[PDB]
């Protein structure tokens, strides 16, 4: 029938332009929401830095490890705890104390420990670069803050599951995050890809379009597809991840590069995520980067016009992470033991130089 | 024939293209619902770290709010102002560097257009925090018709920031009792003018109340309203001190919620209160030993709450209109002076 045929048309061209009218309503609606969340989420993030710079860029805790069933036959100094910050240290056969942001102690669980660094995954989101490290001598706990183990995990596994949730609820923001995944050890100044098994010359050399950025030459650097991809390769790191006088010496690099695409508005946000296994700090280039490590932060804490990121190969490849708005947290693992007394009290007396240093 | 097939043709296009239409207020519909949901956590997490802000810094908190003209004013000109952002105003005549400060920096701007809810939603962490054992206060500044008293009280059709103070006081309290604590509720309401006291029903002696509920409450508040060119000159404080009890341990918190609306602020011991407060911001700026909160008697009742930190805030009302200006300028170059006060 023409007829039916030709009403049916005549009821779609009705119901086609007033879908169209709803359709350019939701559209004007959606524009304007949008506009408000873009904006609303800059002002979020410039607070959220606010906050991170009123705690101070740079911070520095203490970390005091429990005793294994297996170290009873170790003696502990005498610890004395004189407040939330402060804490003292007594040779069981003339006063050490030290002033930190935060003193943890052996009760201390390693999630009490990543409450301190969630807020900066936000801030690494946020174009913001971050440096965490684990200082101390052999023995102390640095990786098992850093890494821990299946029944504990540390910091890294945690930011990366903290890094999967964001990423996934920036979505609907309108922002695509890529991570940009390097594994690689620092001994005796030579650097090691931890995911290949070639051997190979790298060099840190200046980013192509930012000459203070850095970029490593002939490095695997991952795009990370998945949760799974990550775990793999944390995993195949974790398995050439060092012998007792060059494991004890060797420098530990876990890099998360969060590049963050918004289409739309045609937005960037680079932001890179430094966790640092170091070396221990116990007594040439063996021990070239950690005190170049130290000498830089605290030079930048002096606020030191000309800063020499190159005198060793760890502080410059973290150099584009350490000056300007980068953050930084330094955990300082410290064994309760008698006979690392006096290493527990080098470890501490850098807190001590921070301090001083902050005025 | 030709027709059947032609008429066949339009109708296949379009249920494609009314198919597709449908497809897309589907997707639309979905988006949109996802993006006021995120607006919604995004402006609510912005409110907890500007909160958590004003706290580190310590401050003593400054918001101002400029009131939209009245249906009357319609007809009256506005001087030409400039929103930099959420907490930076500038104010020109309608009509230059070397005359001082023309742009302002708070921790917070308000438009003529702000909602009375809007402005609750930046204290209510204030007041909660009374809770807690700590005083509060929070007070308005500005010129005669300016916006105090729409700001503190309100009108019953929008609610002001005393009112709705109410139900943020017994639901947080509801919580607590939970917790095995106990509240009661001292309230005092009072009126400052000529440096004279007087009771709208330490202080004393002033009329008392122990508090049963809000009903009980938003009533002696109404009765105090109704007891108030002198209320232009007179200030208003409203305290409700909140003691707490738990028997485990056997703690408890008193703090308390002063809510002043003060008298007008244009040029005129008439207006002295006013002026010392002034003189007390300026000791505060100072940083000095001692501190002239006696030399008037509305400035030692906000002494205990002008120590000088983020437990005051202060509301600087600000009226819109040209003729209103040199008044709209003394009084945010004064709010200036107050957001940068840190003593104690
Ligand atoms: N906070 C802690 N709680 C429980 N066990 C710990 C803690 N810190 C370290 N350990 C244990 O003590 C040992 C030394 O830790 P480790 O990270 O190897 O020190 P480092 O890396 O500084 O040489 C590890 O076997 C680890 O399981
Ligand atoms: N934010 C506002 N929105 C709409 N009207 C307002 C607002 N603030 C004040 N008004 C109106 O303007 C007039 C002057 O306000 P008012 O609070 O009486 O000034 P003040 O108390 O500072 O002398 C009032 O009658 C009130 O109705
Ligand atoms: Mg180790």
């Amino acid at each position: 029938m023409h007829a039916a045929l030709s009403t049916e048309v005549v009821h779609l061209r009705q119901r086609t332009e007033e879908l169209l009218r709803c359709n350019e309503q939701q559209a004007a609606e959606l524009e304007t929401c949008k506009e408000q969340l873009f904006q609303s989420n800059m002002e979020r993030k410039e607070l959220h830095n606010t906050v991170m710079d009123l705690r101070d860029n740079i911070r520095v805790f203490c970390r005091i490890r429990p005793p294994l069933e297996s170290e009873e036959n170790r003696m502990c100094c005498t610890w004395t705890y004189h407040d939330e910050s402060t804490v003292e240290l007594q040779s069981i056969d003339g006063q050490q104390i030290f002033s930190f942001d935060q003193v943890f102690h052996p009760l201390s669980s390693q999630s009490d420990i990543f409450e301190m660094v969630s807020p900066l995954i936000q801030s690494a989101l946020d174009g913001y670069n971050i440096c965490i490290f684990a200082y101390g001598q052999t023995g102390s706990g640095k990786t098992y803050t850093m890494d821990g183990v299946p029944e504990s995990v540390g910091v890294i596994p945690r930011t990366v599951d903290l890094l999967f949730d964001s990423i996934r609820g920036y979505r609907n923001l309108g922002w695509e995050y890529e991570i940009k995944a390097t594994f690689l050890e620092i001994y005796n100044e030579v650097l090691y890809d931890l995911l290949s098994n070639e051997q190979k010359d790298m060099e840190i050399r200046m980013a192509k379009n930012n000459k203070n950025d850095i970029y490593v030459s002939n490095i695997t650097e991952e795009t990370v597809l998945d949760p799974n991809h990550l775990r793999h390769l944390m995993h195949t790191a974790k398995m050439n991840r060092a012998g007792n006088e060059r494991s004890s010496r060797s420098h530990a690099v876990t890099k998360l590069e969060l590049i963050g695409r918004h289409a739309e508005k045609q937005e960037i946000s680079v932001g890179s995520i430094n966790l640092v296994d170091l070396a221990g700090s116990e007594s040439k280039n063996i021990n070239r980067s950690l005190s170049e490590l130290t000498n830089v932060i605290l030079a930048l804490l002096q606020k030191q016009d000309h800063i020499p990121y190159r005198n060793s190969k760890l502080t410059h490849l973290l150099m584009p992470s350490l000056g300007g708005n980068s953050k930084t947290l330094m955990f300082i693992n410290v064994s309760p033991f008698q006979d690392c007394f006096q290493e527990s009290v080098k470890s501490l007396r850098f807190a001590a130089s921070v301090n001083s240093c902050k005025m």
